[PDB]
């Protein structure tokens, strides 16, 4: 039964856009519909975050905070100076001013969005010691996000998240395939990549870096410039955070709050080969992933980097082994779901036979009851108790 009234907030990964972008083709629902609308219609108040898809988890968290409470994005003086980007970004009206009033939220995140959510919670709770100290030594102002003490998040749900990174980033032609992936997503929403569209369409939100598609520039050309930009070349990027070392690093500081519930969902759309031990993509997997990404993910081994046979099963984009929760360089606890949702630990809700894009409806899958998946999820989050009790 309903035990809390917190609103649900949806969060995307290395790909994603606002509800008004892509001519309305939703990241959350894709060809299958509108996930946010489905939840709202069924009585679970739901909102959508849109943040920089290629940006670091840190930038994304700063953007999320501001998008939630309202205001101008504050990346932190120490952080901005450390990476040579702007300190202030876009201004948001704020989706949930109630947060400043004691309200809470459930975050449902997909792909890299899971890392962002974890980071958000950490910053909210603990702030940033480095930002606090930089503020004091330089006499610069400080965003509340870096103070700590905030309690807005009742839970975090991650779906197909690379908590321990994805081996996809080790592909020699990663840079080109990655951007071709973006092109495939554009293709899914019936948008061409060789057309200099005058409407926005897909805003990558690179205010901090001063980058944006110009008049007369198609996505193809825009991506060519991005590839040579700091959002692809720096350590303050999705590219880095998505990597096995980059993830481990993030895990070294981004910890599970003992005040928040965490749910994890894994995905797989592969089959094992008997003679090679490798994993192959199943019939139905989004075409781009099956041809370009899956073969690699299910065959790439690296002993020195710790990548072995447990890393081969994948969802076409991320290794399944990486989803149940942070493990590399982490102190977080992961617990297999036993009918009871524990606090401050990762509740491994299992593995689902869906690919990276089918799970959000971007790639069709008629055997996947997407509406029921999310409704079941919403009902489960709504049943979370704001404070459980110790019993026999
Ligand atoms: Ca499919």
């Amino acid at each position: 039964s309903r035990a809390n009234d917190a609103p649900i907030v949806l969060l995307h990964g290395f790909t994603g856009w606002g509800r008004e972008e892509m001519f309305g083709f939703k990241y959350w629902g894709g060809v299958r519909g509108d996930i946010e609308q489905w939840l709202n219609d069924n009585g679970y108040r739901t909102y959508t975050l849109a943040v920089g898809p290629l940006s670091s988890n840190w930038d994304r968290a700063c953007e999320a905070y501001a998008q939630l409470v309202g205001g101008t994005v504050d990346y932190g003086a120490a952080h901005a100076a450390k990476h040579g980007h702007a300190r202030f970004g876009r201004t948001y009206p704020g989706l949930l001013p109630e947060l400043k009033r004691g309200g809470r939220i459930h975050i449902i995140a997909h792909s890299q969005g899971g890392q962002t959510a974890r980071m958000l919670v950490s910053l909210l709770e603990n702030g940033s010691q480095e930002e606090r100290e930089y503020a004091k030594a330089h006499n610069v102002s400080l965003s509340p996000l870096f103070e700590g003490g905030h309690h807005f998040v009742l839970s975090v749900t991650t779906i197909a998240t690379p908590h321990d990174g994805t081996t996809l980033v080790n592909m020699v032609d990663f840079t080109d395939r990655f951007f071709d992936l973006q092109k495939a997503v554009l293709k899914a929403a019936a948008v061409a990549s060789n057309v200099p569209y005058t409407s926005q369409v897909y805003d990558f939100k690179l205010d901090q870096w001063g980058l944006r598609r110009q008049p007369g520039e198609s996505f193809d050309q825009y991506f060519e410039r991005l590839k040579r930009s700091p959002v692809w070349t720096s350590t303050d990027t999705a590219r880095y955070d998505l990597s096995v070392p980059g993830a481990e690093k993030l895990n070294q500081w981004v910890k599970a709050s003992p005040n928040t519930y965490y749910l994890s969902f894994a995905t797989e759309r592969t089959y094992r080969g008997a003679l090679t031990g490798n994993y192959y993509p199943e019939l139905g997997m989004n075409a781009f992933s099956a041809v370009v990404c899956a073969p690699f993910l299910g065959s790439y081994r690296n002993a020195t980097l710790g990548i072995d046979d447990r890393w081969l099963e994948n969802d076409g984009i991320v290794n399944a082994f990486s989803m149940n929760g942070p493990k590399r360089g982490s102190t977080d606890r992961i617990v297999p779901y036993d009918g009871t949702i524990k606090k401050g630990v990762w509740n491994d809700m299992g593995t689902y036979n869906v690919d990276h894009f089918e799970v959000i409806g971007v790639d069709p899958n008629p055997l996947f009851d997407i509406r029921a998946f999310y409704l079941r999820l919403a009902e489960q989050l709504a049943s979370l108790q704001p404070h459980h009790h110790h019993h026999h």
